[PDB]
């Protein structure tokens, strides 16, 4: 049975849609040629990081009043330290063909993102906004801007750089920001005003890595694609555009995107929109969330680490350790180690010494007077 | 704890222990006819105790 091709009109071939729903849907088993899109969002984290707090949630997506202290040193509080936002999406397991030593992982192709809530900035009538002049309207949200987002299969690799090492950031006490002092274990040295390779940290928590001190390390982030922007000014205007047609491609120069290690999609973003000028003259930053529509596909890969080496490397650590006399390292208790293979004609010197050159070829040592 | 079993990685299969049938019984049921325990409440005067119920 089949319909008449002439009697029946033809239509286009759009990609077939299997399912549309929430997070509980990713569990669906899909073929090797399937494609996944995830629409999600991240609220900003700028010191006031929770609306559930009964006392101080009036300033969610805001900071407390920013002021220079006036006397060294500086002691800023967490509520004045806006930090990056981050989240992880757990992806389902996939097949593997151990016979060919190849498995398959998720990769990201494209992300469709846009800053949400831009329309809310035209509110020039917040009851405490500083009038630009007498009998006038409010000073629109403007000034400093910082925008970045990062997509990768690993947590984003960061770099530490602070405008002044004299500042003393709050200590990490089971909560609170994490600063270079927390990573190194020492007070910040004036090297940190420049680039210090010692000051590096993976982005592991939300709202705990302030933007003032951390910046994306360009060296290590090879498995992540991050984009940035900034403008600094007293009351310079903020400009933003938005649409749902602009998409961004994440493939590299070699044709691969970020590979989700641990079947986890790592996302990080941060968007400052400007100041909130108050009648008191006091000032405070502000932010607003970000929209993400990451597209994912299935890519086959070859296991780089052969399983056998992992097995022994695993149980050895699990097996009870053995604290014997040192047999490796600086104080090894080993004197000679010889290695034989095959038969050769008898050489003259029985005290001969041979080794392998830096190029892997066989070499015979010519004896020399040891000083 | 049951012992380990064989496996076949090439065919991606292995062995697992399957419980197919179980025979059960309650032990000590006969012990319930003891109506003579030195502190059992008599069912009536000059009578016997109240069986476990
Ligand atoms: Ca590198």
């Amino acid at each position: 049975c089949i319909p008449k091709p002439g009697c029946c009109p033809n239509v286009a071939s759009v990609p077939k849609l299997l399912v549309k729903g929430g997070v509980e849907v990713l569990s669906v088993v899909t073929g090797e040629d399937s494609i996944t899109q995830i629409e999600l969002y991240l609220n900003p984290r700028m010191g006031v990081n929770s609306p559930d707090l009964p006392t101080t949630s009036n300033w969610y997506t805001y900071t407390y009043d920013l002021q220079p202290k006036g006397s060294s040193p500086d002691q800023p509080i967490k509520e004045n330290l806006p930090a990056y936002s981050v989240a992880r999406v757990s992806l389902p397991m996939l097949n593997e063909d151990i016979t060919c030593d190849t498995l398959q992982m998720w990769e990201a192709i494209s992300v469709k993102t846009e800053v949400v809530g831009i329309s809310s900035l035209i509110n020039v009538h917040y009851w405490d906004m500083k009038r630009v002049h007498d009998y006038g309207a409010g000073i629109p949200v403007s000034g400093v801007n910082y925008h970045m987002f990062a997509i990768g299969g690993e947590p984003l690799d960061l770099q530490g750089l602070v405008l002044d090492y004299q500042t003393q950031y709050p200590k990490t006490t089971n909560g609170g920001p994490i600063t270079i002092e927390t990573v190194l274990g020492r007070k910040m040295t004036p090297k940190n005003q420049g680039l210090d390779p010692q000051a590096k940290a993976k982005l592991d928590k939300d709202g705990n890595y302030p933007i003032e001190v951390w910046c994306p390390d360009p060296s290590k982030n090879e498995n992540s694609r991050y984009y940035g922007s900034i403008q600094t000014g007293s009351q310079t205007p903020t400009v933003l555009q938005f649409s749902n047609t602009l998409t961004t491609v994440l493939l590299d120069e070699n044709g691969v995107g970020p590979l989700c290690k641990g079947d986890g999609l790592f996302i990080s973003c941060a968007d400052i929109v400007g100041f909130l000028f108050k009648t008191s003259g006091k000032m405070a930053l502000h932010g607003l969330p970000r929209y993400f529509n990451v597209t994912l596909r299935k890519r086959w890969v070859k296991n780089p680490y052969p399983v056998v080496n992992l097995i022994n490397s695993l149980f050895s650590n699990l097996m009870p350790k053995v604290s014997g006399q040192p047999m490796e390292g600086k104080d090894n208790q080993v004197e000679e180690v010889r290695i034989y293979e095959g038969s050769e004609q008898l050489p003259g010197d029985p005290d001969i010494v041979r080794f392998l050159d830096k190029f892997g070829q066989e070499k015979t040592v010519y004896p020399k007077p040891s000083v």
